[PDB]
């Protein structure tokens, strides 16, 4: 009866400003935040413009807690995870969701 409240597929507006990116197995996920509406958008960008980039690699070598970045103060992921659940996260492509989902599955571990 309620129906579709809003369309999941939405265009990447120019209002959004790049805040940070995450690199995993050579595959980069650029996280941008729409300041005007206070929403979040994702794109395939790996430019050195970012002033906040963190790397994550194979869990078996357990690099996350070793030589690589040991800063767990990245509360941005907690807010991003909440945005997905609450629904303030959307993008113009369905393909990136399936590929991105693989990283989300690993975060479920801890």
């Amino acid at each position: 009866f309620i129906g579709d409240s809003q369309v999941f597929i939405e265009k990447r507006s120019k209002d959004s400003k790049f805040v940070f990116s995450i690199v995993y197995n050579g595959f980069t996920l650029g996280v941008w935040v729409d300041v005007n509406q206070g929403l979040m958008y994702i794109d395939t960008a790996h430019d050195p413009s970012t002033k906040n980039v963190y790397t994550l690699t194979t869990d078996d070598l357990n690099e996350n807690m070793m030589l690589i970045t040991n800063y767990k103060n990245n509360y941005h992921l907690r807010k991003l995870a909440s945005a997905f659940m609450n629904g303030y996260l959307r993008f113009d492509n369905q393909v990136i969701r399936n590929i991105a989902y693989e990283l989300f599955r690993k975060m479920r571990i801890q």
